[PDB]
């Protein structure tokens, strides 16, 4: 077919499936949240906790599907219908070594769901304690031979796909052992090798060096507000595609529609990106697009605390808040906004 819907298999969508409800979970996982003590304020700060009641959730807007639970097979369902409507054909799900079984549980019914829908899953590999590049080897040893036999297990030309999420925390010297087809511990030349897509923050003179010395397959850079990093600049995204293409790297670049976590940040709201009925995620997918890259990243799916999400949102007033919504667009906008611009990745590709 060629109907101009079919799903994009080089787009990732940034997904977290860390919500509860109390039926399915035992709380409200994630919609109640500790707020966060600002970094510049007091010493004596009792921040306190967003509830998690259907009155006060951890975001500053309000799901279409309401507190839902990430466990909860029929909230998978509508998840993947959304990503078709989308047409995000890769999922980037969120992981953090939990080690418990409701999570096994659930990356089992999120890659069955993704399945039906032809959709496909990666792991966006995040800040674990004592995360290092022996852990992380046995980790991807884990994660590939649990599920790489999964028919909806992302593959790009044969090699499975990592984001690493803050990969600075850990020094080139270290990566080396991991990802240097010389060192002591490579997954290079194995069955566990993989594409490794690190995370791009500041200037040039300190990340491309980094990305060489680690040796990194790509670089992301996630953040979802323009300006917050080098790597979230648009206006630098040509410059580093120039550079990812001269040295044999994948730029991946993340785009997402606003930011807004004052909920459980109350100090930062210099980092707030107005949503402005969709002329901000236009305009920095433009740049994506506009940059060449060959694969483009969306901050988020559903990062509700951070008010990045493509998720379908609802008016909702409540006595404790009133939430932002899509002003004048749709509950749906994003995800069909969405599916137009990767429409017109692919028109470029
Ligand atoms: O997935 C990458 C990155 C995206 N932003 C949130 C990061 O997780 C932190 O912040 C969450 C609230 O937004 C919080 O619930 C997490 O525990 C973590 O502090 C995530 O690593």
């Amino acid at each position: 077919n060629n109907l101009g819907t079919e799903l994009d298999y080089d787009t990732f969508c940034f997904y977290y499936d860390w919500y509860g409800s109390e039926a399915i979970d035992g709380q409200y996982r994630h919609w109640a949240h500790a707020i966060a003590p600002d970094p510049n304020g007091g010493s004596g700060q009792n921040p306190g906790t967003i509830p998690g009641t259907q009155e006060s959730i951890a975001s500053n807007f309000y799901p279409q599907l309401g507190r839902y639970s990430s466990s909860d097979p029929n909230i998978l369902t509508k998840h993947m219908d959304m990503f078709v409507m989308a047409r995000t054909g890769v999922l980037a799900l969120t992981w953090w070594n939990e080690q418990d079984e409701t999570e096994a549980k659930r990356i089992g019914l999120i890659l069955d769901a993704a399945d039906k829908k032809k959709i496909k899953v990666c792991f966006h590999l995040e800040p674990y304690p004592s995360r290092n590049v022996q852990n992380l080897r046995e980790n991807i040893v884990k994660l590939i031979t649990r599920y790489g036999n999964h028919p909806a297990f992302y593959r790009k030309d044969g090699k499975p796909l990592f984001f690493i999420y803050d990969s600075y925390l850990i020094e080139p010297s270290e990566w080396e052992k991991l990802l240097s087809p010389g060192g002591s511990i490579t997954i290079r030349n194995t069955a566990y090798d993989a594409l490794m897509i690190g995370l791009w923050t500041s200037s040039p003179t300190v990340q491309r060096p980094f990305i060489l010395n680690a040796h990194f397959d790509g670089f992301y850079t996630y953040f979802a507000a323009t300006g917050f990093t080098y790597g979230s600049t648009p206006t630098n995204w040509v410059s580093m595609q120039k550079w990812a293409k001269e040295n044999g790297k994948i730029f991946i670049p993340s785009v997402g529609p606003g930011y807004i976590d004052t909920r459980i940040r109350p100090w930062n709201g210099s980092v707030i990106r107005t949503r402005t009925d969709g002329q901000y995620y236009d305009a920095m997918y433009r740049k994506a697009i506009e940059a060449g890259v060959s694969a483009i990243s969306i901050t988020s799916f559903n990062e509700w605390h951070e008010g990045s999400q493509i998720e379908p949102a609802v008016p909702y007033t409540s006595s404790e808040f009133t939430y932002l919504d899509y002003e004048n667009r749709e509950p749906d906008y994003y995800l069909t906004r969405t599916a137009y611009w990767v429409g017109k990745f692919r028109e470029s590709k």
